[PDB]
């Protein structure tokens, strides 16, 4: 999606 949000990318990585 064009809006990256933080449950996607969250700082589990």
């Amino acid at each position: 999606e064009l809006y990256e949000n933080k449950p996607r990318r969250p700082y589990i990585l």
